[PDB]
């Protein structure tokens, strides 16, 4: 077995150089950022996109230096806002939320629309949100126009 040789890729799913989104495994939120390299181990393999490493620096948080993920870690740049009058019950979206201090500002977390309520005085907008293997259910999502299709790579 060779999981510990690698060598660089040009040929991962992302590229040297794209901005992305990359996800923090020990709190379960994306973050924007840009792969400075790619590597793929198990040069014994035919190449695998389950074999490779990005490496990508957090455009917020450059104390966390060099940070390597899996492939399922990172994914294309969120652009699309799925406006208000768009979001159904059931579409899973990326939306900001902060599950210690609901009513505030929080990191963008994965997430499940549950409910969405029109009354005569607000919008409310509530999501299944997405912390790892579990999810916090029937969160009040307070930034509304904010929500964000996530890009998927396909298959
Ligand atoms: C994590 C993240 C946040 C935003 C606002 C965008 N556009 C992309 N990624």
């Amino acid at each position: 077995s060779d999981e510990d040789m690698w060598d660089e890729t040009e040929l991962g799913l992302y590229k040297v150089n794209e901005y992305v989104d990359a996800r923090d495994t020990n709190m379960g939120a994306w973050f924007e950022a840009q792969v400075v390299r790619v590597t793929r181990k198990a040069p014994s393999r035919p190449a695998l996109e389950e074999d490779v490493i990005y490496h990508v620096k957090y455009d917020d948080y450059p104390e966390n230096g060099v940070v390597q993920m899996n492939s399922r870690d990172v994914r294309a740049r969120a652009r699309t806002i799925i406006k208000w009058q768009d979001l159904e019950v059931g579409q899973v979206v990326m939306l900001n939320y902060n599950p210690d201090n609901p009513k505030e500002r929080g990191f963008w977390y994965d997430a499940e629309i549950s409910r969405k309520r029109e009354t005569r005085t607000a919008r409310e907008l509530y999501a299944n949100v997405v912390l790892g293997d579990d999810s916090l259910n029937d969160c009040r999502i307070i930034f509304v126009d904010e929500v964000f299709k996530i890009e998927r790579p396909g298959e």
